[PDB]
């Protein structure tokens, strides 16, 4: 399936061009740090915007970790959910912290039914009738991801992004 690597993560609109040219794409950040929610912004020279995703075996089939990059000698935080609420932040939590909430690290990353390559749902927790899948939405002003909650039925936009690697 989706391969380790170090990869850019666009929000996609529903009728969104992954390869639009007009500005505005934000990208999934980690710029507000480790403890709190996961934020997004758009390209620049100070974004934080690349995430290290990688196979998680121990957590089961096709599931992955999403981690910061860092510059320092700190252990890097992950996306994180309470692996039994909806509607809810992703937070960037480090393993300690994760543990010390209860809260999950492991991410399923679908391809969209044929979308174009690139394309990919980001799936949390998955319950009968209703799946979280990672989105974005404003509170207090301020871009966040969090998990919203889609029954998979008939034409409804499920959320997804544009996940590119560090090569061409």
């Amino acid at each position: 399936g989706f391969e380790d690597g170090f990869y850019t993560i666009l929000h996609l609109a529903e009728g969104q061009h992954p390869n639009s040219k007009i500005p505005g794409g934000m990208y999934a950040s980690s710029k507000d740090g480790k403890d709190v929610p996961v934020t997004a912004e758009p390209l620049g020279p100070q974004s934080k915007i690349r995430w290290w995703i990688a196979r998680d075996p121990q957590a089961g089939d096709d599931m992955y970790t999403i981690t910061e990059f860092r510059i320092d000698n700190s252990i890097p935080g992950q996306w994180s959910r309470s692996p039994v609420e909806t509607e809810v932040p992703v937070y960037l939590y480090d393993r300690i912290k994760a543990e010390e909430t209860g809260y999950t690290c492991a991410w399923r990353i679908q391809p969209a039914d044929h979308g174009a390559d690139g394309v990919y749902h980001i799936v949390g927790n998955v319950r009968i009738g209703s799946t979280d899948w990672a989105d974005l939405r404003e509170e207090y002003g301020e871009p966040q991801v969090y998990m919203k909650p889609v029954p998979v039925i008939p034409n409804v936009y499920i959320p997804r992004w544009f996940i590119l690697g560090y090569e061409e």
